[PDB]
RNA sequence: AAAA
């Protein structure tokens, strides 16, 4: 069910400390004990990389006796019903570092230079790789079986650390570290600190990035609900106005842009585009001043404990720039189908490809509207779907088969008595790629370039 | 254009020790110097966190003495040419780290006997967000203007370093982290490791994960050449057995069967899903054998070295199990009706739903091509169009709107003389979104319960 | 704050 998951590090520099988190206090030597008493998961798993413990029979039995032995120094109640109820497992590590001879599962002893010290085996050398020790990890997490996963990030090598986050990030998992002072020693009362929410917005930006490279607005998370709830506590004047701005960032309008370019509402996305230039000019005012506040947030104090906020969300929402322009409506989506080629989306590419010459063809026969009615269309469709028909054979052809599909006339496919069916012409993957990525333009241009002398 | 980044630890822990990293040789006390004279960054920042020191004009300045402090206990030979070019920026922290204190421009410091002993602060308090911290040092990268990332993630708290992480994760950074394992005792060559692989590996499962989820190739990472460009010098029988399959592992046909979903060649993806299902069954083989491996890594130390072969990008891949299902080619494009509506692809979905049951129709009368000239085909389909005229009208609207899109008769325009173009039934997000996700399977299982009896 |  709920798993902890946590790296060791050599617990013979450890000392009691007061972990806390929320007000819920624990006393313990390790990070990993502390939050099996806060959280109380059902199976707790420690990563003891080959770098540390060794031994002639079991290593991770040397392990468990080694913080038992820290248990009976400094005299803590606890390790035995704990150190028994822990799953060790042993995970491959790298670089050179200092390992235990233990005797038999136990750690074993001998004086040097000042009195009675674990003999380390002080040479360990092992040339590893980061990804080896990922899917060392990897398989770990993937058949322990969990449904909530909960990561230890407080102790082990730094390296290990933030392969083991990376790992986590696969799994849902949420992060928590304790980091604390040199050595504090009585009433050391060191907090507890989730990153979970870093991890989260990092990916977030990342899906948010993409939406706008691939026109998705699934891709696209939306922070409206954490800019809503956002408030300021205490907020000192400009400190407030700024944020009033913030917060009412238009985010669902941007959603809205993307969703009518990938549904291909064409003529909707590029109306929306001087709302959208407004939005992201106000958008960059605000993030210039956001970012200024947090490059000097010595005098920013007040959003010290915000979480609603994350400037990245923000910032990544700026490159939907990209997808504006700048003149008439043709104009806007001539743009648009550039935008289409380039994200790979064949089928609305042809179509409007399609469809824009006779908007063009309508413009300079003095305007109409697209309906059988309108003689100036009925004319201007009649002189662009022959001239495509004439000249553009292939266009046209592409265009009605992505816009039918598979089960349609266009492909042929025949159904069977058994309820099986068979293609009747042959998906052409790279000719439809290949014709949209390569000659797309060159043909529109020539085109558009003709129906202007009409 | 190429830049160094690094977060700050204290100083008064950190020993001459030597480096490595391909090859090349560096002696120093920490990781940041020796990264530096390796690459020869164009900028070098220090990242400090507000509990390591703290000065009642200039905590930056403060640092520049404090590592020429230690840099002067014994030989440092250097920081004439590397502590002029490097830009120190305070960033905020978490928890209750003990301060060090500074004075105009010297730390202070007492004898209290062991020579000089640091002047401790002692007693810090600050309760801050990981996003505030995020934010802050985000702001700095991005306000940087670099073309090459670079980010040390050896030295420093493991909550500053892990958000350090994600940070340089937006900046498309390399990673790299030295730890020590022990006393150095001098020299030691503690190795640099490079980290960029693991986030790369982790941020391509959830793009691959995202990909079979939204039924989207353009987010499939393909790890074709990886797989092709791999093979271990010394291999055991039962290694290469196995990796000799997973070698083979049609990734291509797996990126095939989402584009073909993409684009709407149904038939074809339907056809391709007992081809699919051999090769994820065999993909699960070779998953078990290799999960098996890396859970006992210590018998399969050939693979100790291997960068190419990431368990998470396959076992990622084995998401494409879900989108396969058991029967004739009817009963398998039922189920891809299904997975176009959960993944809204509202055009897809919807002119699915309506050949969907031509088809259903020309099994029913032993078979059919879907042509014109074909008699079955031609009364299947003058029955489905008039039966969803009379009764699915709302069906039918929404099918054409998303075929043709914006510019078209379905939706009437109109252009301006202006080149300005006004939509005629502004058809909202919401309609669509809830007709498809709420009614359109409903309908669709009512059409098909009708047809049966045909 | 290079096995808090």
């Amino acid at each position: 069910m709920k798993c902890l998951f946590y790296i060791a590090g050599d617990v013979s520099n450890y000392s009691i400390v007061n972990y806390e988190l929320n007000g819920q206090t624990q006393n313990t030597f390790f990070a990993a004990h502390a939050l099996y008493n806060l959280f109380k998961p059902d199976k707790v798993i420690a990563l003891i990389p080959d770098s540390l413990v060794k031994d002639n029979v079991s290593d991770e039995e040397c392990y468990k006796n080694l913080v038992i032995n820290r248990a009976k120094e400094l005299n803590f109640a606890g390790m035995e019903e704990f150190m028994n109820k822990v799953e060790i497992r042993k995970i491959p590590n790298v670089g050179i570092a200092s390992a235990i001879q233990c005797e038999n599962g136990a750690p074993k002893k001998e004086k040097n230079k000042e009195g009675r010290e674990v003999l380390k085996r002080l040479p360990y050398n092992e040339k590893r790789s980061p990804i080896f020790i990922f899917n060392a990890i990897y398989a770990i997490f993937k058949d322990e079986a969990c449904d909530e996963y909960l990561v230890d990030l407080t102790h082990g090598t730094n390296v290990l650390v933030s392969i083991g986050m990376n790992v986590g990030a696969l799994f849902n998992a949420k992060f928590y570290s304790a980091p604390v002072m040199g050595m504090p020693g009585k009433d050391s009362i060191v907090n507890i600190v989730e990153l979970t929410d870093v991890v989260q917005a990092t990916n977030d930006s990342l899906m948010i990035r993409s939406s706008i490279e691939n026109l998705d607005e699934r891709y696209f998370k939306d922070y409206s609900a954490k800019l809503s709830r956002l408030n300021p506590t205490i907020f000192e004047e400009e400190e407030k106005k700024v944020l009033t701005r913030v917060k009412g960032t238009d985010v669902n309008v941007v959603i809205n842009f993307l969703w009518n370019i990938r549904n291909g509402f064409t003529v909707n996305a590029v109306k929306s585009m001087n709302e959208l230039k407004n939005i992201i000019n106000q958008l960059e005012e605000d993030l210039e001043k956001l970012k200024s506040f947090y490059k000097n947030w010595e005098e920013h104090k007040n959003f010290q404990g915000e979480t609603l906020l994350v400037l990245s969300d923000l910032d990544s929402t700026l490159k939907v720039k990209d997808l504006l322009i700048e003149g008439n409506d043709l104009e806007k989506l001539n743009y648009l189908l550039d935008l289409y080629i380039k994200a790979s989306i064949y089928d609305k590419a042809l179509s409007l490809a399609r469809e824009l010459p006779v908007a063009i063809c309508l413009n300079k026969v003095g305007g109409g509207m697209f309906d059988d009615k309108n003689e100036k269309y009925k004319h201007c469709n009649e002189i662009v779907t022959s001239y495509l028909r004439l000249r553009y054979s292939g266009l046209m052809e592409f265009r009605n088969t992505l816009m039918h599909g598979g089960l349609s006339t266009d492909m042929k496919p025949n159904v069977d008595k058994d309820g099986n069916i068979t293609p009747g012409k042959i998906v052409t993957k790279n000719k439809i790629e290949d014709f949209v990525k390569r000659e797309l333009r060159n043909y529109f241009d020539k085109i558009v370039n003709f129906l202007s002398s009409a």
